[PDB]
């Protein structure tokens, strides 16, 4: 082999095809390896003073609708201000902050089409932006026309190392041993790799011809064989860029060590997208059949949605039926029959995805404007009576993706509580003026993010009062007798509704 020697050799098979290349299309393979981040220095001149001023007071960690690196970027924003416990925001708070949302995030392509899995028409951003991306990405497509070939395609591996938490921010957590950081905590990693089969690349994969050592945060070390007909281009320093869209088998997860630390081998090939994209929707089909039956639903009803476009697709699959079960176990049949037939009544989902909530047509046709549109673990929406729920991300403090359903699925019974009460006048229970008061008293008394507001403190008790661990169910009706009953209400009036 020689690793020199690889390289000059892909870097040779691609030479006419990098000579060819214009200055523009020359510059826009750099534009997709680097992204445009927007400059502090133009934020802070676009704001008024009472803006500064107000930017600057704001518990940011204490936004609800921010991502990590949205809630890091506004910090080095409030302190560059400055340099010339946790209380739930207030309104002019929310509103400031949604639209300055809008304004900080970075011209990012391989962003775009992972957020989005390469449904690039989606309303999550700005129509002029949202061109300029399409266009860039078409440009880019056409660039990469060479395939890789029947001589080089079994004569290489390509390698990409890759973050954790980039694939499942709730596992990686602790995937790392804690008490040796050289060492792969052996339970988390089976079962990282018991339900990893395929994975897809909805962006461009910019990979190495060598392998390159593990920097920061990088234990996944992918290997990958290329298929004759994989289109690619080569960049400079070792690197291919490949095609978007493609599928990837794997063939081999395993535990390996490379200078006294461990790290997570992956094997994987490339196959066609359509392959993998068939064994998604076999398994969509077989899930939804499974579920009608158990529910008692006709059986060609179309309930539960994979929206599958990313890396860790295989487990979002097989995450859903696990989900599922837990649900089934820790909720009485009747609650869950009547409600879920409200929904499909609604022509509701239950929504399983590895992409932004955004990019979801349950949410965004029903949010016209982007500064109200949220991304997170998990979501309802009651205009389309469907529950979203978000793989790779990590909700805060949920202990697992279970729970974070749960939740949502205890909005949707304020939903149709309310709605039973008045089915003419269709508004959530939690609206109604005995819940108000309840919250104003006991409202504070379970989790922090239970204070929010009527509708979020409704949803946690009844994620409380439904846990696995008895200890939890038990503070709700200690710590929050009026909410605990007010539920148990809702549920027998919600289970003695006709038919
Ligand atoms: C605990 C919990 C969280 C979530 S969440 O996805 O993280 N989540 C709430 C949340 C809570 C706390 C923070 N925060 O930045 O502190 C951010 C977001 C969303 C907004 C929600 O309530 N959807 O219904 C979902 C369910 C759930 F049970
Ligand atoms: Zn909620």
């Amino acid at each position: 082999l020689s690793r020199y020697e690889k390289w000059e050799k892909i870097k040779q098979h691609y030479q006419h095809w990098s000579d060819s290349l214009s200055e523009e299309g020359r510059g826009l393979l750099k534009k997709l390896q680097i992204p445009i981040e927007p400059k502090k220095d133009d934020i802070i001149h676009s704001l008024s003073q009472e803006e500064k001023e107000l930017l600057k007071r704001i518990q940011i960690d204490s936004s609800d609708f921010l991502s990590t690196e949205e809630k890091e970027f506004l910090k080095k924003l409030q302190i560059d201000i400055r340099d010339s416990s946790s209380n739930p925001l207030s309104e002019k708070e929310k509103e400031f902050l949604k639209k300055l949302k809008l304004d900080i995030q970075p011209y990012d392509i391989n962003q775009r089409l992972q957020d989005t899995g390469g449904l690039i028409d989606s309303p999550s951003i700005n129509l002029d932006v949202r061109k300029q991306y399409k266009r860039d990405i078409q440009n880019i497509d056409a660039l990469l026309h060479q395939s890789i070939g029947s001589t080089l395609y079994n004569k290489i591996y390509l390698y990409e190392n890759m973050n954790i938490n980039n694939l499942t921010a709730t596992l990686g957590a602790d995937l790392v041993d804690s008490t040796d950081n050289t060492k792969i905590n052996r339970g988390i990693f089976n079962e990282f790799k018991k339900n990893f089969k395929y994975s897809i690349s909805s962006n461009y994969m910019i990979v190495d011809i060598n392998e390159r050592p593990a920097l920061d945060n990088e234990r996944l070390k992918w290997r990958i064989q290329l298929s004759p007909d994989t289109r690619a281009g080569y960049l400079e320093n070792g690197k291919l860029i490949l095609q978007r869209n493609i599928g990837l088998e794997i063939k081999d997860v395993q535990i390996i060590k490379q200078s006294e630390k461990e790290y997570i081998r992956i094997d994987a090939k490339v196959v066609p997208k359509s392959k993998i994209d068939t064994k998604i929707q076999e398994a969509q089909l077989n899930i939804n059949q499974e579920w009608n039956k158990a529910l008692g639903l006709p059986k060609y009803t179309k309930l539960i949605t994979f929206n599958v476009h990313n890396r860790y697709a295989s487990n979002i699959v097989e995450s859903a039926y696990l989900i599922l079960n837990e649900w089934k176990n820790n909720i009485q049949s009747d609650l869950i029959k009547k409600v879920t037939n409200y929904l499909v009544d609604g022509n509701g989902r239950f929504v399983f995805t590895d992409i932004t909530l955004p990019n979801i047509a349950e949410q965004y046709t029903h949010q016209d404007e982007i500064y109200e549109q949220v991304h997170s673990k998990g979501l309802y929406v009651p205009e389309s009576r469907s529950i979203l729920l978000h793989g790779p991300s990590k909700g805060v403090e949920l202990r697992n993706d279970s729970e974070g359903f749960i939740h949502e699925f205890g909005h949707a019974v304020d939903d149709y509580a309310g709605y039973l009460l008045d089915k003419n006048q269709s508004d959530l229970v939690t609206n109604s003026k005995k819940f108000i008061d309840i919250f104003k008293e006991e409202g504070s008394n379970l989790t922090s993010y239970g204070r929010t507001n009527e509708a979020e403190f409704f949803a946690e008790a009844f994620r409380l009062m439904h846990s696995t661990d008895h200890a939890e169910r038990l503070k709700v009706q200690k710590n929050a007798p009026k909410t605990f009953q007010f539920i148990n209400d809702q549920i027998k009036f919600i289970i003695n509704s006709l038919v």
